[PDB]
This record gives C-alpha cells, sequence and structure tokens, in this order.
C-alpha cells in the first residue's frame, strides 16, 4: 500500500474480502508483458490473438 | 490479427470462444462515431444522452 499501485486486479474463485482468512495450497505466478489493448483479454472465456 | 485492434469488444447472447463453429442468420452492422466518455452507454439498459 506504500509504493506499488495496481491499474487492474480482478479474482476470480474467491472474494477478495476473504483473502486474509485463508491459506493457499498450490500457488504458482505467470509473469508476461502486454500493451493496453490486449489487458482485457487475459481472463476467462475470452477470444483474441492473445 | 495483423493489423486492426480493438479497445473494447462484447457480446451478448453468444460465447466469443464458439463463434468459430457456427452460422449466422440476419447480419446488420451499425456505424457511428461517440467520445470516450460515451462508449460505455453502448449497452443494453443503459441511460444517459446517448
Ligand atoms: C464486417 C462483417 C462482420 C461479420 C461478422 C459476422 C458475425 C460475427 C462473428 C464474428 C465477428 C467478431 C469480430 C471480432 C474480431 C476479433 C476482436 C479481437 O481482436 O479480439
Ligand atoms: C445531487 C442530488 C442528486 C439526487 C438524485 C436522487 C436520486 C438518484 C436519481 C438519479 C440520479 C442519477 C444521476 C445520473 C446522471 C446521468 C448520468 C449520465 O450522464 O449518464
Ligand atoms: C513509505 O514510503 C515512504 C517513502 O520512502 C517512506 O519514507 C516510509 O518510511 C514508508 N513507510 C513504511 C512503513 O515503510
Ligand atoms: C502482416 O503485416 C505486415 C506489415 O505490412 C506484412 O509485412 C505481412 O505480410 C502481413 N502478414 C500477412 C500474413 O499478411
Amino acid at each position: 500500500y506504500n509504493s506499488t499501485f495496481f491499474s487492474t486486479f480482478k479474482c476470480y474463485g474467491v472474494s477478495a474480502t476473504k483473502l486474509n482468512d485463508l491459506c493457499f495450497s498450490n500457488v504458482y505466478a505467470d509473469s508476461f508483458v502486454v500493451k493496453g489493448d490486449d489487458v482485457r483479454q487475459i481472463a476467462p472465456g475470452q477470444t483474441g490473438v492473445i
């Protein structure tokens, strides 16, 4: 909350307000870089080049 | 996918991932130009000047 801010942050399968009350089993992080018009394509059930 | 890119693309009545497996009956295309704050108004169940 002091330094880093996100333009989009959307989660599926769990509400955000409960993220501090849980514990997570098999955590993986995928990283890449896209353009601005492709950020909407990183979602379930989407079409496009990405 | 080579030349033209869309900032918003949202469809209603059919999932996007099935658009290559179907055939369409009565296809019409409406064209116009708006400002940036009015693109959100082109949707079902919306209010505003547009
Ligand atoms: C101009 C005539 C078009 C006729 C189309 C007929 C039926 C609709 C089916 C597919 C059109 C979807 C276009 C979306 C292009 C991909 C968007 C993206 O880059 O993610
Ligand atoms: C300042 C006092 C407002 C009191 C309003 C009372 C009830 C709410 C009902 C209508 C307010 C909706 C305002 C939206 C303006 C249109 C937005 C647009 O341009 O699309
Ligand atoms: C938050 O960031 C500022 C900027 O450097 C820093 O001075 C401050 O100590 C930070 N706060 C904490 C709790 O680290
Ligand atoms: C895609 O666009 C580039 C830019 O002009 C062009 O060189 C290339 O041949 C195009 N690809 C196809 C398959 O048309």
